[PDB]
């Protein structure tokens, strides 16, 4: 994250850290006790999680590991377009319980309003272009622009995408490498998941891009029901 400050060590109970023996790689969001959702572009073969992180080198006492028991990807998802359908759905090996540093943030109810002020957090790089990586999670506030924005930003963003658009028109706020996965919360909402940008980070021209949470909350909800047969939305 750039131009942010360093989260408060209780704003972000349910922010999740994806690792594996090579580091942080992305973030994501506990949903409830069992589930977890982040971007299908951090998908590895082998990565755990890491649950109640703050400081990466003064740990929490109630830091919690898990593993990954089941994943879920959009059944018609292109796996060459990172854009498309860029959502991912793990199921825990074992539940977790609510602790000092770590609680679930329920799915959103309403959709998004542009205009609206929404809070970026993760453990991405502080620098736009080189790459400085923080032993704590940075936090900042951003503002939901009109999609119009992002498509004239980017060509390869394909008006079929359900994605949502956000930054501030002077730049300076935006996420950037390491901080995909992660969760964009508007009004108090979990809304999106970190899914792309561009580099160097923060240019007012092009604003991040985030998967529509809302529009999947329909085909995750059926996934945690047992069907793990259903589409999502085309
Ligand atoms: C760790 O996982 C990330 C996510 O795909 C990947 O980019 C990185 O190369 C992985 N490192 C190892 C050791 O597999």
């Amino acid at each position: 994250v750039i131009g942010g400050n360093e989260c408060d060590i209780n704003e972000h109970r349910f922010l999740v850290a994806f690792f594996n023996t090579t580091g942080f790689f992305c973030g994501g969001t506990l949903i409830n006790p069992e589930w977890v959702v982040t971007a299908a572009h951090c998908d590895s073969t082998n990565f755990q999680m890491q649950l109640g992180v703050h400081s990466k080198k003064v740990l929490n006492e109630d830091e919690q590991t898990r593993n990954p028991k089941e994943k879920f990807i959009c059944p018609n998802k292109n796996n060459n377009e990172v854009l498309d359908k860029d959502i991912m759905l793990i199921k825990l090996d074992k539940p977790i319980s609510n602790s000092k540093h770590i609680a679930p943030l329920s799915l959103p109810s309403s959709p998004p309003s542009v205009g609206s002020v929404c809070r970026i957090m993760g453990w991405g790089s502080i620098t736009p272009v080189k790459e400085t990586f923080p032993d704590v999670p940075y936090c900042a506030n951003i503002n939901l622009l009109d999609h119009a924005v992002c498509q004239a930003g980017y060509p390869e963003l394909l008006a079929e995408y359900r994605t949502l658009c956000a930054g501030i028109v002077q730049g300076g706020k935006d996420t950037c490498g390491g901080d995909s996965g992660g969760p964009l919360i508007c009004n108090g909402q979990f809304q999106g998941i970190v899914s792309y940008g561009a580099h160097p980070c923060g240019q007012g021209p092009k604003p991040g891009i985030y998967t529509n949470v809302f529009d999947y909350t329909d085909w995750i909800q059926r996934n945690i029901a047992g069907n793990t047969d259903a589409t999502c939305p085309p």
